[PDB]
């Protein structure tokens, strides 16, 4: 069922295309979602981050221009998780992509070694 | 290098960890995590190596953790504040910890300790 795997991406992004190619190659049904047009909300981020097992900074798009001009490189430490999550929910360009969300795990960016948990 | 195995004798998960390292022929050096507690310099290097949030290095069954309501508090604290707290006393740190040059493991999840060859 495609409703059990949520794929959040930005279609012009090069890592996304690769990931999407991998999901189809591997026969994984999923539900598409545009991370920028329909950006993660606080309530989502607050469920997705713990499931990912990763630091909240790992959910930042550090290749982004929006990241760059808000100087988040320097600012992120000085921010609490609450503040970092609140920020993330304000702009989808700020969120790492792609993300895949399932009931048991969340994957951040495209790491084929890790995306195998979906098989 | 040495493989530090930081633990608390009376803890049953550390006991399970130790049992697993011996069973699986992995060479380690025992360290008492309470008596010989992780320093700020150790935490600042170990935390990046584990790939976990700083949050995950807290002993969630310790007395300070519970009495300070550290589950509701920790997200209101910066990484640096969390590390300075963690360094104050060994009973605050999640156990067991295994430390090598390549990586750091926190708590005992048998599948993840596969990295130890």
């Amino acid at each position: 069922n495609a409703m059990k795997t949520l794929f959040l991406q930005y279609p012009a992004c090069s890592t996304c295309q690769k990931a999407k190619k991998w999901l189809i190659e591997n026969n994984i049904e999923y539900t598409n979602r545009l991370i920028v047009d329909d950006n993660p909300t606080v309530e989502e981020l607050k469920a997705w981050i713990p499931l990912s097992g990763l630091p909240v900074k790992k959910f930042f798009n550090t290749s982004g221009v929006v990241y760059k001009e808000l100087k988040l490189s320097s600012k992120l430490p000085t921010m609490t998780e609450e503040e970092q999550i609140a920020l993330l929910a304000t702009n989808g360009k700020l969120v790492k992509r792609p993300l895949v969300v399932t009931e048991r795990f969340v994957l951040v960016g495209f790491k084929p070694e890790e995306w195998e948990k979906l098989k």
